């Protein structure tokens, strides 16, 4: 049992997929999850990235399902920019593919800046790009659930096996979240749920980017992991990649174990076993 | 297992403790959980409240330790007030007895109104005071997690066993954090810790309160939850309780497995278990 062995599985990555059967799967979970639960339906942002697209329109398919059988629900699709977003024609092509029963805007930046202009006057400092950005995940977090709890909605988190890995997400930003529709996928998978879907093909080839920063809006996420998504497919879904890739790919992994974990109490052991760990 | 046997297991409640042996434990495992993140120091916000008093002074406990034992850290005490405390003398009091390296005040206010007077704006409607309360506990959540970030501090999380078994807290809100030194504990030996350390009384026998209500500030846990702390400590330290009780205390506890879990995916089973989940 290799650490990339052990990572598949932990991730409950599937080497092979059918497209049709994972897209009928995950559409499944996400209404008997609901149904489980009593709530009304979903909330999800929607940010003309490929995941929250592609995890937007199993929700739609999710709710009219939900309702040809009898049943009450709803899906909101709900835009989250800083200000105005550099690529909002792409969250509007994604809004065109998923359909949803609701669309709306919200505007984060009143919340934010209000935040920062406070810390800075208050803590004699400024926040830095990066710290900022993770605030900007974190509101858009506050809002989802903001709608959710007025709405009674389930809050979809777009977390899949290429972003788990590398723990690429904002802890109780955009990684709180009550649902997973895409655990387990490749990046290059979930392209294929999208193909499959009928996807319009801007919508996957575009450049994957949580654009947070305000120095280096819309940088590629490739540009930060120093891993290309190709290698890091290719890594998860079992085939070999140089020791170089597969090295650095599996210290992201064990540094960022305490993000795929409930918060660390000394009776658990995920963090004995760990070397290290990084915040 | 009776169901009660289950929940004590899976809290890590102890049904006896030594006071002074609890502490040192706890303060180990800050010790040595940070000394493997090679983070900083702690960050955690005082309320005035019990909880946050009891981990705050394991927290200070643990810097100096730690310094002590040739190391570098820091603990920084947040006070973390919606416009005016109605409280804010108790956390005065509680700040006394914790004597942090370093303290320092942030009003939510501007943050947390700037959201809501958002919300209304855009959505035609308006934050219920639950719902806005929530936002209130998130905020708090944003804070804390900045100012760590930005000085490499983790956040401390008082999350315990009385308030678990019910899922008292705000998910991504003070279920939030990084590091929880207080697990396992009821709240009836929590008091116990605080007393060994020898805290003033008025610290201990304060009213247990979230106090994140405009309606109703200062609201009792116990009037929200229609059950005493007293009645949940003899639940978890395993002693009888009246049928209703028991019954009652479950009922909450399953229905909130959610918030003690990671995001839901179909790879989990103990949301498919579960009779009932509710958010
Ligand atoms: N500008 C945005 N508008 C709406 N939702 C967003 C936005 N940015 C991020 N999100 C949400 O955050 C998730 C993760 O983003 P990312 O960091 O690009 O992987 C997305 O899948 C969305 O659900
Ligand atoms: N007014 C406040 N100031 C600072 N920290 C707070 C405040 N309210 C809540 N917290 C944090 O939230 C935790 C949970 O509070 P509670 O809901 O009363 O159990 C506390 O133990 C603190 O760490
Ligand atoms: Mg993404
Ligand atoms: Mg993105
Ligand atoms: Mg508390
Ligand atoms: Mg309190």
């Amino acid at each position: 049992m290799t650490l990339q062995e052990q990572i598949m599985k932990a991730l409950h990555v599937q080497p092979v997929i059918d497209p049709k059967a994972e897209i009928r799967k995950r559409v499944d979970f996400l209404k008997d999850y609901v149904k489980k639960t009593g709530a009304k339906g979903f909330v999800l942002g929607i940010s003309g990235g490929q995941d929250s697209t592609l995890a937007g329109r199993l929700a739609q398919l999710a709710v009219e399902e939900i309702r040809n059988e009898g049943g009450n629900a709803t899906f909101i699709a709900v835009r989250l920019p800083y200000k105005v977003q550099k690529d909002e024609d792409d969250a509007q092509l994604a809004l065109q593919f998923i359909q949803a029963d609701q669309s709306v805007a919200f505007d984060i930046a009143s919340t934010v800046d209000a935040f920062s202009n406070q810390y800075e006057n208050l803590l004699d400092e400024s926040l830095t790009d990066f710290n900022k950005g993770n605030v900007k995940a974190r509101i858009r977090m506050v809002t989802q659930y903001a709608i959710g709890g007025q709405k009674g909605l389930l809050v979809i988190g777009t977390d899949h096996a290429a972003e788990a890995v590398t723990g690429f997400f904002t802890k109780f930003g955009d990684g709180g979240a009550d649902l997973l529709p895409l655990t387990g996928l490749t990046k290059r998978q979930g392209r294929a749920l999208l193909q499959e879907l009928g996807a319009d093909e801007r919508l996957y080839l575009k450049m994957p980017t949580a654009d947070l920063l305000d120095e280096k809006p819309g940088q590629a996420d490739e540009t930060e992991l120093g891993i290309t998504y190709d290698q890091l497919d290719d890594y998860l879904e079992g085939k070999t990649v140089p020791a170089d890739v597969a090295e650095k790919i599996e210290k992201r992994y064990t540094v960022s174990e305490h993000k795929r974990q409930v918060p660390a109490s000394m009776f658990d052991d995920w963090w004995k076993l760990a070397a290290a760990l990084e915040h």
